[PDB]
């Protein structure tokens, strides 16, 4: 059965530095033949439907690996996120969190 996991709910970044988001998902049950879509979705305070702060890094789909990058992280990046993976008509889901360390 198509699943996502993620391997780490929570993931605490300094402000102004990077993060990888990861979400794993059974790339064996995928084709691009069918189609792939991943998308990192903030879940709170975002007129866009996906994140427009983070890009996905393609060359790991293949290993099954989902992974949302934000090269710069800033204090309003913090919150909860959906990561959804689609292989047609199959899909998954997973929630994870950022927290947005700052010191002044
Ligand atoms: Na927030």
């Amino acid at each position: 059965l198509f699943t996502v996991t993620a391997p780490k709910e929570v993931y605490t970044v300094d402000v102004g530095s990077s993060v990888s988001l990861e979400c794993d998902f059974d790339r064996r049950e995928c084709t691009e033949l069918e189609g792939i879509r991943a998308s990192l979705q903030k879940v709170e305070n975002d007129t866009s439907l996906q994140s427009e702060r983070a890009t996905l890094l393609e060359e790991q789909l293949p290993l099954g690996k989902a992974l949302f990058h934000i090269p710069s992280v800033q204090v309003r990046d913090s919150g909860q996120y959906r990561c959804l993976v689609i292989c047609g008509a199959a899909w998954d889901y997973k929630y994870l969190t950022v927290k947005v360390k700052a010191s002044y």
